[PDB]
């Protein structure tokens, strides 16, 4: 179904993530962990305070795709278990919505106000993605049946 991941989306404010590489992602998935640069840092650690849900979705530069979305856990912190990314401030934990990925040419239709129009896919990493097309782009990846969102709602 649709219905937790809609309510998962209410309100949520969306974020363009942009990575250079696949295995940073990867690392990403596996650890549930996102690390950006400081202009960025400041922006999300905003948004986390400011929002019932803050997304993520990446997407790895060249791919043609984004490679799925996620939502932010935490305000970033140091410290931590160190992350041997492929190269940065604190680190974010992330509970992944979707790891399915979405190729560009189905996200045509969805135009971002936030970045004059264009279309979705465009946008330097830490672009915001206006409610309305950030909800419906994540409506149209896949729907990833290995999550149970169930536990991220409890975290709103």
């Amino acid at each position: 179904g649709t219905s937790k991941l809609k309510y998962v989306l209410q309100d949520a404010r969306f974020f363009l993530i942009k990575s250079n590489n696949h295995e940073n992602v990867s690392l990403a998935k596996a650890k549930g962990v996102w690390s950006t640069l400081p202009v960025n840092e400041k922006k999300l650690n905003l948004a986390f305070r400011s929002a019932r849900s803050v997304i993520l979705i990446f997407s790895v530069r060249e791919s043609g795709k984004f490679q799925g979305f996620a939502r932010l856990s935490s305000e970033s912190h140091h410290g931590g278990s160190p992350i041997h990314w492929v190269l940065l401030g604190g680190v974010f934990k992330i509970d992944w919505i979707c790891r399915r990925e979405l190729p560009f040419t189905k996200s045509a239709h969805l135009t971002n106000p936030w970045n004059e129009h264009k279309p979705v896919k465009i946008g330097r990493d830490g672009q915001e993605i206006e409610l309305e097309c950030g909800t419906q782009l994540c409506l149209l990846f896949p729907p990833d049946e290995s999550i149970d969102l169930y536990q991220v709602i409890h975290k709103m």
